């Protein structure tokens, strides 16, 4: 299998967040609806990407089993996506005890991808397993090194089929993609990195981060900024050229509360940028606060949506 093949295929693609990823479906105000997939199929999406909290329902002990009521929720939203020819990304997202306490939780969590494995192992080559969003804290660089080969080695003795998707720590961005190791043996990966730089911009006033009302009215556009985004992604390419690793920009999105002229601008550069170095991606979100899509009056932000597709 040829992962850049795969990648393609991925294409471009948007995340069903505050969802599956809450500590219950729902909790954080998105039920993911069977209709979500036309409108998503219909709006020239290649990809959906599903936040899943595995962690709060399986078993706290060894054999540490996932619960099948959650497991038949799942199938259900893969299905579904499958079902409009979208390809899915599926991962483990929110595990807050693995990034505080590798240590304990390493065991745990490689039982967690032996099960998703084992369940999934003969779905669709369109399906791409992502090991973990954004491993940080205590789940440093080198300690994600050592996890995330494990995690290859216990879905590999399981499914050779599926493209598996790999981060980066410290949050997932560009920081710590020079320490990132993709074990040689390995040939069916792509590295993922989050891209929401600059965050001073596309986090303005952003409720859930510290002092973030200091960058109210902060803009995007000048040629210094695409200079810089420009570089980043350099940076990027570079490491992909010398890797040989496939890019998936899983994340990006700029905060509603940034003025809407630069959001459409930092938007649809990001996009171009990455469409020229033929990066898949996912925008974040389709339908909470970094929303582009309002469910009550079923309409796209039609400004957003062009930036996009």
């Amino acid at each position: 299998v040829d992962p850049f093949e795969r990648n393609k295929i991925l294409g471009r693609g948007i995340n069903i967040g505050n969802a599956l990823e809450a500590p219950n479906e729902g909790d954080w105000g998105v039920v993911i609806k069977d209709e979500f997939f036309d409108i998503i199929k219909e709006a020239g999406f290649s990809h959906v990407r599903i936040p899943i909290r595995w962690s709060t329902h399986a078993y706290a002990f060894p054999p540490y089993k996932i619960m099948d009521r959650f497991f038949k929720r799942v199938d259900e939203v893969i299905n579904g996506a499958l079902k409009r020819g979208l390809a899915v990304v599926i991962n483990i997202h929110h595990y807050e005890e693995l990034m505080n306490d590798p240590e304990e939780h390493k065991e745990r969590f490689l039982a967690l991808w032996k099960q998703i494995a084992d369940r999934y192992k003969d779905y669709p080559e369109t399906l791409f397993f992502e090991i973990l969003n954004e491993p940080h804290g205590n789940l440093t660089p080198e300690k994600w090194n050592e996890l995330l080969e494990e995690a290859l080695k216990v879905i590999r003795s399981i499914d050779k089929k599926h493209t598996i998707i790999i981060g980066t720590a410290e949050w997932g961005g560009i920081s710590a993609l020079e320490k990132l190791s993709v074990p040689k043996w390995e040939k069916n990966s792509i590295v993922t990195i989050h891209y929401y730089n600059p965050f001073e911009f596309t986090h303005q006033g952003a409720e859930w981060v510290e002092g973030s009302e200091k960058w109210l009215g902060r803009k995007w556009g000048s040629p210094d900024d695409q200079k810089h985004l420009i570089e980043e992604f350099n940076f990027i390419e570079e490491w992909s050229k010398k890797n040989k690793r496939p890019i998936y920009i899983g994340e990006f999105g700029a905060y509603r509360k940034a003025d809407l002229e630069s959001r459409i601008k930092w938007t649809s550069f990001v996009v171009r940028e990455m469409e020229k170095r033929r990066w898949s991606w996912a925008y974040w979100e389709f339908c909470s606060g970094f929303g582009v899509y309002d469910t009550l009056r079923k309409t796209w932000n039609k400004d957003l949506l062009e930036a996009l597709i």
